[PDB]
């Protein structure tokens, strides 16, 4: 096939956001060549893989990335060129290798993960298969229901909760459930200016009104499923990131708007409460990074009937969801591949949580790019679920238009997650 | 070999999530090419209209299935077998297919995709970029960006745009821009708030004066470490959309309001103030006494861009140029509906003096054609919005890698750009 490397060759190109990034392209002997951008994006931590900026203040402010991009073009080249990129656990046990560090901070978890995902795409384009096929083989068919990011708060007059999204379990394609949430979040840009407030999208493209209770997202998100002709429950359903770890403050939960604070058992009685009124199917960090013991309560009592996402409690770090996994914190895992480095590790953080019977949710970042890895490798591993935001920006919309093409491509061999992609 | 052996057209999003017909053109060589054609819509009629489905249960309306079945059925039966590398010819049996002036039988969507995709096709086929394989050995210039990082009106004066003039390459002025786009979003929650973005990057905050956005941008601007003037360049589209005329030159909130003489007169105020290189739709869409009287007043020290005042057509581009009522014309390959037909728009403006200002629509995509055409005819100038969206970073991306692509061969435009 010649999938031997010829070539590694970066530069810095730009994110969604305007900040540099690093875009690396793998050259093979074949001729096939493979390009990634590497996305980042808020602030995480808990155990992460650390990407590389420059510090020059007089060039983007400090977030140039030369140093990732110098990495690449000298260091990992030197030690790749001749490896074959058709071995990818190989590759990104020889990029882990050269790196020396744990949390990759001698290369840059930016050039880690550029060079991991352009070598399996050299690779894909010289067996002449698509990426989905090449990451997860002969039974890769399953297209993701997508979280939609319809509406938002937190911080950048608030809103205590983040994220408010959408998902078209009831569709019967993912053409059909990206048409429902094109069509609510039309809707909800209606009803929004139609109840005195402006409508401009934020970084991944929801509304971000002045509302005066914490209900008020949920009643305005129940009217625009409603005035669009979509049912609640058995058609469309909510999925919040309330991101907790936000509000939480040296113990309590402090809810601002209204007017509360309480431990965990009542940060957890809150989301019983809410759950009990709302078609909501999906929480993602309800409590805090660290708040271990109340994740657990929080399992104990919803785990039965909602999905419970670790984003910032995980940062898709495999020692920490195995313990997760052993102390029944949660349910399910947020995959951010850039937070763990390399392509093979993002593929066993996969694994170990799908294979625990829990879910792995494929996310964005905050300041993603033209690349849709994501949309390929959701389907490569089967996830059943995607986090990508609104159907608004193309930083967004990239993903929702390569998942088209990856159903039109898969045919009839081609199986929309629905109600399956949930265990309740 | 370049024959054509298969043309397929799918439905995807655009950047607004509105739906937009995808071309893929396979060649007998095994290279496919593969094109989005979005749209934005300023005024009518376009002279150039796409092929919407009008049913109101999908997409509100909005749907382009017709375009598709277009282009499945009547465009690749008649297509099937073409030099793909002919690309006039191929252009010119897509304008005979479809008939009408318009592009309204298969749709202009429908004929820009084949039209672009067919070149992507031929270029991946005889292994070239696309700005060389459309614009020959001679393609090397690098655009002056006309960077968005202000707003006010519609579609949430109206734009506001800064021009890295002074850098000496494209690399640099897309930093400077950035850095400055970065600034002023720090001197809006410094002097106020409202702070969101969308649509378009900059910002629309509601401002007190129509004098003071310039005093926010001028000020990011130092406040940057940049040399105005000398590094960087204003460029307005105060666009005569709301500011409707008969009564003529509608300005609020200031209560001045009449005339169109009187209109010319306050550009010549800010110009002589600020540094203010380009002005894009100073007058109204067919105010032709208008334009004509400005281009005599200021068109030797600033550049007057027909926008709406155009639509990108041939046949009032050539009045245009004999009444001298611009110096500049602002291209768009959705509103003229071919690849050969911009080209020969672009030719036609360059040639005789004008420059060709290659611009974005409202509704983009992941489609970067707009980055190898701008190249490709060396056209100096490109507004493709702000340093913010993938729909306009994905173009500044491009441009990154055909510069990089070139080595020494590239040249920035610079003060160039500009025949003042
Ligand atoms: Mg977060
Ligand atoms: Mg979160
Ligand atoms: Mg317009
Ligand atoms: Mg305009």
């Amino acid at each position: 096939m010649s999938t031997l490397i010829e070539a590694i060759v970066a530069r810095e190109v730009l994110d969604s956001r305007g900040n540099p990034t690093i875009e690396v392209d793998v050259r093979l002997e074949s001729g096939d060549v493979g390009r990634a951008i590497v996305p980042s994006g808020a602030s995480t931590g808990a155990h992460e893989a650390l990407e590389l900026r420059d510090g020059d203040k007089s060039r983007y402010n400090g977030k140039g990335v030369l140093k990732a991009v110098q990495a690449v073009n000298e260091d990992i080249a030197e030690a790749l060129i001749g490896f074959d990129a058709a071995d990818q656990i190989a590759l990104d046990q020889e990029l882990i290798a050269l790196d020396g560090t744990p949390n990759k901070s001698k290369l840059g978890a930016n050039a880690i993960l550029g060079v991991s995902l352009a070598a399996a795409k050299a690779a894909a384009a010289a067996f002449g298969l698509p990426l989905y096929r090449y990451l997860g083989g002969v039974y890769a068919h399953v297209l993701p229901v997508p979280m939609m990011n319809i509406m938002n708060g937190g911080q950048h007059n608030s809103t205590d909760f983040q994220e408010f999204m959408i998902m078209p379990v009831g569709a019967e394609s993912f053409r059909e459930g990206l048409r429902w949430g094109a069509e609510i979040y039309h809707m909800l840009k209606k009803v929004i200016h139609d109840r005195g407030f402006s409508t401009t999208v934020g970084d991944e493209g929801g509304f971000a009104p002045s509302l005066p209770t914490n209900d008020a997202p949920l009643q305005l998100i129940m009217e625009a499923i409603e005035k669009a002709g979509y049912r609640p429950g058995e058609q469309i359903v909510i999925a919040l990131d309330p991101a907790t770890t936000e509000i939480f403050e040296d113990g309590k939960y402090h809810l601002k708007r209204e007017g509360r604070s309480l431990s965990s058992a009542e940060m957890v009685d809150y989301w019983v409460d809410l759950v009990n009124r709302y078609p909501i199917i999906s929480l993602e960090d309800g409590l805090a990074e660290d708040d271990w013991e109340g994740w657990a309560l929080l399992r104990a009592k919803l785990g039965d009937r909602v999905q419970l996402v670790g984003d910032d409690f995980l940062v898709t770090n495999v020692q920490r969801l195995q313990r997760a996994i052993e102390a029944k914190a949660a349910n399910s895992i947020l995959i951010k591949l850039n937070q763990i480095g390399s392509l093979t590790e993002t593929l066993s953080a996969i694994q170990l949580a799908q294979r625990s019977g829990w879910t792995a949710v494929v996310s964005h970042r905050s300041g993603e790019s033209e690349d849709v890895t994501i949309a390929d490798l959701v389907v490569a591993t089967n996830a059943g679920q995607i986090k990508t935001g609104a159907p608004a920006r193309t930083d967004r919309i990239a993903k929702y238009n390569q998942l088209l093409r990856i159903e039109e491509e898969l045919g009839s061999a081609a199986r929309y997650a629905g109600r399956s992609a949930f265990k309740v």
